[PDB]
């Protein structure tokens, strides 16, 4: 009497990606009593699909290939219809569903092939270097984002996050022998084999410059000979301190403390000369006499709080 399908329900499956595909599904219907069959229903590229009657039954093909991507949740559903060629006709609907499988067709990318951060020197082992984001487009949760793996090459001192990409410290770092660094990151999918795709961007890093420094001294204690009566600004001898910081925290500001008389320094140079003070070799005072022929320097850099030497150095004076 009226067209029933032997089954409650059809399905059929396919890669996207594909040519054409001759037999997704395959559907008959019987009348006791002809039949037609048609699409009469499609969540979606119903154009791509095709119905036919082949050997008594209807079969449905599809002729142009499917993008999994632009599918939600990997189906679409159409409704079949049976009709009889009766006056009035007489149908049955079915659903059949197809069921699409996700190609690994898409790359984890970056919004950028090359970043870069500068980080304080003296930033705390483990922290928050800088965020990282792939994006991967395919849909399914085995090919596209959900897979994304994180690695990183280039220096033991950092080190990834797998599935976060969030970049950190393994330890305590220092602008004074390692300045810069290039890192390298890959991204990779669920892709198996040859399959797997994977993104990459170098990362640039730059240590900005911290007073982690203290002046100390090159070649003190010091030794000059010097001639007795000598002239006021003759050159006496150059003290010299060294800090490896940058621009203000590594620059030296000499001073002579306790003040002494016979001698004075240029205290960017640290360049000493005589003074007015003449130098009598047999002079009377015992005080007097021990500073003609003995200088302590301090210094300073000039940080924000500035650093300092932690001894101060001498210039032993031997007087002829
Ligand atoms: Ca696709
Ligand atoms: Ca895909
Ligand atoms: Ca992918
Ligand atoms: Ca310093
Ligand atoms: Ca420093
Ligand atoms: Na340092």
């Amino acid at each position: 009497n009226v067209p029933t399908f032997q089954k409650d329900a059809y399905v059929g499956a396919l890669r996207e990606n594909e040519p054409s595909v001759t037999q997704l599904v395959r559907l008959r219907a019987t009348d006791e009593d002809q039949i037609t069959y048609s699409i009469v229903s499609a969540s979606a590229f119903g154009s791509y699909f095709d119905i036919s009657l082949y050997e008594g039954y209807g079969v449905i093909s599809v002729s142009r290939p499917l993008d999994y991507e632009q599918i939600s949740n990997g189906l679409i559903y159409l409704t079949v219809m049976a009709m009889d060629a009766g006056n009035p006709p007489l149908n049955s609907t079915v659903p059949v569903t197809i069921e699409v499988f996700d190609e690994n067709d898409n790359p984890p990318t970056f919004s950028k092939p090359a970043y870069f951060v500068s980080v304080v020197e003296n930033i705390m082992a483990g922290a928050t270097v800088l965020f990282l984001n792939a994006t991967d487009l395919d849909r399914s949760r085995e090919y596209g984002q959900e897979s994304i793996i994180y690695s990183l090459e280039g220096s033991t001192q950092f080190r990834i996050n797998a599935r976060s990409g969030e970049i950190t410290t393994t330890s305590l770092l220092d602008r004074e022998t390692k300045s810069e660094y290039i890192l390298i990151v890959r991204a990779v999918d669920g892709g198996v084999g040859h399959n797997q795709k994977t993104g990459i961007a170098t990362v640039n890093i730059t240590l900005l410059d911290i007073n982690d420094n203290h002046p100390t001294w090159k070649d003190a204690p010091y030794y000059i000979n010097l001639v007795e009566m000598t002239p006021p600004d003759s050159d006496v001898t150059t003290v010299v301190a060294v800090d490896p910081d940058l621009g203000e925290n590594g620059t030296l500001v000499y001073s002579i403390q306790p003040p002494n008389k016979f001698y004075s320094l240029n205290s960017t140079t640290g360049k000493i000369r005589t003074t007015h003070a003449m130098l009598d070799r047999e002079n009377p005072d015992p005080h007097e006499a021990e500073l003609m022929r003995k200088i302590v320097v301090s210094v300073t850099d000039c940080g924000r709080p500035p650093l300092k030497a932690t001894s101060s150095a001498t210039v032993f004076v031997n007087l002829l």
